[PDB]
């Protein structure tokens, strides 16, 4: 009786609900944010982060990365969303760390914007996140271009990660883009979002 | 050949360097940091993410578990810091998370003090996260009485996660502590700070 505990509205919490489907592992979605309810939240990993994952014996669990390692675990080698193989692992992580340095770049420009009030808000710091979050796409969209990504409907964790981490920052901090950048990663993410999986996983 | 960019008084560094001396993987240091020497870093990862790590090929990698994920492929299965049976796996993933989110938490701390004026610093976002820090290392503290780490000479991923983390905290955020909190976490961190492994690898020079 899996059970995710966290708002779909969240990269993290959504990379973690396809991967799960994606795996083939049935599970329990709980909508509880971390901000309008923390008590239940807290009530279930005092800690308060999501995804919060509690396993059939209760064990809770956080940081996507970490849950996605043990559902890898309980799904086995031949379901895995990751290859084996050094070398396209290796790519595959790149991958999946700039789209998850892009996820934390746009909840860290969310946070600064919404978290305190607008006088409080330090010009040096949004900056110096916003650059990093271009060059995050930046190198995304260049790994890309190298290589596409397969659009056999079958998907891996980096195919996963950047298209949840594009669309999350297209419906949060829009702004910092201008239309036609990063071609190759809008087109794969808007390619991804029409996937069965994806389509049964929306963000609101 | 593989190269770790980043200087160790950032827990996230440090857990890489551990851990490669850990694997048995040798490597070259780079301790540069992502403030002053932000260009210089830029030029080696554009994202400017400390660990970053250059691999033998050129191909830059960036987040310490993905990074380690890699190493762990690299070094081979004998090699491992995981256990691999579902059990204890799970509860050595439960551990790492937890010393992670101390990690995530005693950052925010710091760069909310430290890299912005105090004017534009906001009580309720330090209260909020130092909450949560408390609340992570309350769970390793409940989590280590029930079953304690082993004290054998080798090292898990939990093991140098938690040490790293617990030293991180008392070294940047010691105000958040008082003496008597969390005995096990402090014991285990303290215990691993002697080990050869972290005596080679100091947070600071
Ligand atoms: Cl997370
Ligand atoms: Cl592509
Ligand atoms: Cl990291």
């Amino acid at each position: 009786s899996l059970k995710l505990i966290g708002m779909l509205d969240s990269p993290y919490v959504r990379r973690v609900a396809i991967s799960l489907k994606s795996l083939g592992l049935p599970f329990e979605h709980h909508s509880l944010s971390v901000f309008s309810t923390f008590e239940q939240f807290k009530a279930i990993n005092p800690v308060v982060k999501a995804p919060t994952l509690v396993c059939e014996g209760g064990e809770v669990l956080m940081d996507s990365s970490l849950i996605i390692d043990y559902l890898e675990t309980l799904a086995g080698p031949q379901r895995s969303l990751m290859p084996t193989a050094l070398p396209q692992r290796l790519r595959e992580l790149r991958l999946v760390g700039l789209a998850l340095a892009a996820c934390e770049k746009s909840v860290q420009i969310v946070y600064e914007r919404n978290l305190r009030p607008a006088e409080k808000q330090h010009g040096p710091w949004l900056e110096r996140v916003g650059g990093q979050l271009q060059a995050a796409y930046g190198e995304l969209e260049q790994e890309l271009q190298k290589q596409p990504l397969p659009r056999d409907g079958s998907l891996g964790q980096a195919g996963i990660s950047l298209a949840v981490a594009w669309s999350f920052s297209q419906m949060m901090v829009a702004d910092q883009f201008n239309p036609g950048q990063f071609p190759a990663v809008r087109g794969f993410a808007e390619y991804a979002e029409q996937l069965p999986v994806f389509l049964a996983t929306p963000a609101t």
